[PDB]
């Protein structure tokens, strides 16, 4: 598997091996691992590492929330390849009043109390731009077990469900906090169309790299829960071509998204539409791609 | 044209009668009309009416502001139908930097002075409000000149299009700047799909009333402009039935999406989710779909 | 759900008693059926109620042919739900040959041999409108494993592929056969935009009255022959509503079918090139849409999954 | 517009010149362009040099009657862009009589008689293999006026479709034809899946070099002949490119059925499928997608618009 260039460049988060250890040693206290050989797993995928490449401008003080939130997401969708879809559904609505603060956790059960904790923790620390996270993570929430997933779905429309089932306004959000970054709703606006750019680039990678995985999970798991449903399969149909092949295409579009990201950031700036709120944003969601696809490359998650 | 029955009761804001002559006299005196009857078709329309059907609990002071708004969009939308789509585009993108203020208007034409001295007087009623009015316009304005017009297009792929054709967004914020209703992120991101729902009836119930209009202008204006793209065509085309037929079944989809509306704010309020100037926002919208309606019925713009 | 007005009159074949008990009682000897609970089912569907719907002015000995091969196209229809399309694909094709009376059935597997014996018989009464069903038949039965199931459509792309999927052309072909009426190719031209049109208010009216069924059977067959591919989902996810006002929407539009049907109809009448032949034919593709709605709003194939 | 790498080797047939001088020469004498500009742009063009390409290993008295065909259906292909659906529907049925030899042409229009001349030469010449042709040229007149171009398509339904509108069946039974290559039922049974997979670098790469020639005409033609119907807009729109970005990513998937042909066929000879009649069948196939390419980046008919 050979990338084609990319003139992106990752950056890491300067804490990350202090950050990693704090947040990967409160899960493997307080989360219910069934076994050694699922910790050291867990450790291998270096949850908190993808997180410093997301968000390498962070606040000191802020990217360990950031690393806990990603961090029961993904405990979570793992978790969700072995439920029906209908048991997916309650798991996740169960976890949206607590997250709101509004249903107190059941403390035997560390999801709920783990989920509970850390949003309280981060209104504590800023409720503002903490209450702006929670309605683009219950997007994302919904769209994991949408029975969408196993209809059939062309290459557009996959796109945009994708957009929901890959967090990209969540992470958006979760960016925003990390950095203290606060953009008016006019600013937001103004870059609406960079941010459905970023999705797919976000989405497709991450199909690419995930593939694998995600291939042996839809023939050994729950048949919806892990059901694959991926840019590789869809344009492997739509082309009547091997996984293979269409990994090579899709990643060629990924390259295009990243020129049309460029782009649309000169003509932002060449307008005089480019804040300075709005050019660490834009490089943000710069960094989140480019760091997205270098743990992609690396982690163990998706090579073993 | 026998229209379902409906739960919705429309509301017309108490100013009507005064503020429909202060604005159409203003347009009457400053806008370039290119003869007595168009300047009779103006009045005949009743375009203030349809903005006080649409926002009637609209504070006193800020409903001419709305008037005036709504009104130069419409006679912009009727000149697009006479360009090509880069004529069209063109004209509409010398407008926009005007209308953010950081150009000043050629004072020779009135649409530039129009739109130049309105949004500066809705920026000096309420900066922050009338601030997250613009991209809405402006995605409204960009989409009346989209190639995807003049391509095949399916119901989904239509409406997805027609949300911003219609202005849902544009028509949204002014409602709230019009009634001083302001939201947070949270609150805003709690009704999208809600808002979604409500794009869906305004443009359809705009496609049916609107039909004869539109297809006279295809048969006698601009090849580019004067394009029909509608939901009467497209569910004839897909069903192979008339266009009248097709509007007796788009008709009852226009009652589904209003029984949706009643659903979907129910849930709302059964979580505990809707706040107070949520409840004000969702009414509102319940206003403009019925109000539109109610103008759509009777407005000479459609009968003659 | 409460369907809405309609001007189109069903009328029911007289024999339709007799003939019910004949051909069920054929099937509940021959087919394999799993256990006692499917010979019920298979009783309460009533598929020769639905053939008697269909063509209530066929021939009186020629209705017996038609209920028996509606009936048994139902079963494998049914079948197919729990195989991959190659499967399905491989199980229909081996159909083929044995429904042309080209190759023997293994007489050890009921399918082929109520195949076989089916159309023998058929042959055996007018050989030159038997023929003329056969690949209408092959049409409709390499559709229904056609992967074009399992990739996106919209509404207009839907109904051209339901056209062969709900088997139009057959029940046509199969229409003409049980009623001995001939047309001449020229005929048969002048109503393709007629027959399209029909083909729209069965492959909805189905639709809507079997989605329950259709629905279930998504989320408990094989992830291919199961594979829910419908009207009430593709208007459902196009306009953002619930399938049950799918339903109501669907209903309507299958309405102004009716009227267009009459349209078209006094159009080619009006033009009288309305043939005494061409006449019959296009009363009888009316009893098949009012005969198909009254079946489906009754049957407990519909009504208890 | 760099093409990325090929390995396949393009060969061109060795009359070209002589062929393409004879032919061109026929239809500037029979055919009526509208002015001196269109005979030039007929002849820049270079229709036989395209069909010398595909063919490579015609025979050498055969390849002249696919340069006569494949011309006036370029020809016809560019007159019904200004023409709605049911006029050039109307215009090509009235041709399809005429080609199978049944009607007479009409001595005062050309296409009817070069279409009927055409026809009886070829029939002269392989009567057999010549009407092998027909149904597959039928098949592709009445794709390119299917209303389907005017209805919203995603990639995989609209590779489908283009299948008979690129003309590949055709394509096959000329390139047989022009070879004397006769093959059986069962041996073109074998090679659908290769025939399916070449009929989409065929469709690709058209669209990718005749795009902003479509483009043009879809703004200036007729709404219906001159609809956008290209892999192109379509795959700009599902991933939100520009056309440019959509023609870069849409060779890198050419390549990649380039790639599956050499697959399949290796597979074919694998398994004990690959007769001598089938072996140059295939490797005909990659000279129709290795030709059309280098024709393709080369004739002025899509770089001079
Ligand atoms: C895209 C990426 C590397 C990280 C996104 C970072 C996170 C955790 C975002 C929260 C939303 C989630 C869990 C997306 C996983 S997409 P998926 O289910 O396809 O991920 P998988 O392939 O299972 O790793
Ligand atoms: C929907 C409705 C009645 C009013 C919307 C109220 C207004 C002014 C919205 C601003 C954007 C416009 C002019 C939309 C017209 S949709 P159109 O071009 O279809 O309107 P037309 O049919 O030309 O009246
Ligand atoms: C259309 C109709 C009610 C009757 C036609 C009568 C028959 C048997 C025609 C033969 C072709 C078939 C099996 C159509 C059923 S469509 P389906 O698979 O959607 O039917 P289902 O909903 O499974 O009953
Ligand atoms: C594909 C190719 C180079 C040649 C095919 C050779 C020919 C003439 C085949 C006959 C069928 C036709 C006319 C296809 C043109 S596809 P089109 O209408 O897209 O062709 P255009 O782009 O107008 O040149
Ligand atoms: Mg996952
Ligand atoms: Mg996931
Ligand atoms: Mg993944
Ligand atoms: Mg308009
Ligand atoms: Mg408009
Ligand atoms: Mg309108
Ligand atoms: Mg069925
Ligand atoms: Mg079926
Ligand atoms: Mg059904
Ligand atoms: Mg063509
Ligand atoms: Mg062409
Ligand atoms: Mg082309």
């Amino acid at each position: 598997l050979e990338p084609p260039p990319s003139t992106f460049q990752p950056l890491c988060h300067p804490l990350v091996e202090e950050v990693s250890k704090e947040v990967d040693g409160y899960f493997l206290q307080h989360w219910n691992f069934p076994n050694e050989k699922a910790r050291k797993k867990f450790v291998a995928a270096g949850f908190s590492r993808v997180t410093c490449l997301y968000f390498p401008k962070a606040l000191d003080d802020r990217i360990h929330f950031a690393c806990r939130l990603l961090t029961v997401l993904f405990l979570i969708d793992d978790l969700l390849e072995y439920m029906s879809f209908e048991e997916g559904s309650a798991y996740n609505e169960k976890l949206i009043p607590i997250s709101r603060g509004d249903v107190l956790p059941d403390r035997s059960i560390p999801v709920e109390y783990i989920i509970y904790d850390l949003w309280e923790s981060m209104r504590a620390h800023d409720r503002e731009m903490a209450d702006e996270i929670l309605e683009p993570v219950f997007l994302f929430m919904r769209a994991q077990t949408d029975r969408t997933r196993a209809r059939p779905m062309g290459l557009g429309g996959y796109l945009e469900y994708r957009e929901r089932d890959v967090g990209k306004e969540l992470l958006a959000a979760l960016m925003r906090f990390s950095m203290g970054l606060k953009l008016s709703p006019s600013e937001l606006q103004r870059v609406r169309e960079i941010d459905a750019n970023c999705s797919k680039h976000l989405s497709v990678v991450n199909d690419i790299y995930s593939y694998e995985k995600e291939l042996y999970t839809s023939k050994t798991a729950h048949s919806e829960g892990g059901i694959l449903c991926t840019s590789v399969q869809i344009l492997a149909q739509e082309a009547d071509v091997t996984a293979e092949a269409a990994k090579r295409v899709l990643f060629v579009m990924c390259r295009e998204w990243e020129l049309r990201h460029q782009l649309l950031v000169a003509r932002l700036s060449a307008e005089g539409l480019e804040t300075p709120g709005l050019a660490a944003y834009v490089e943000g969601l710069e960094y989140q791609m480019s760091g997205a696809e270098l743990w992609s490359q690396t982690t163990l998650r998706y090579s073993v």
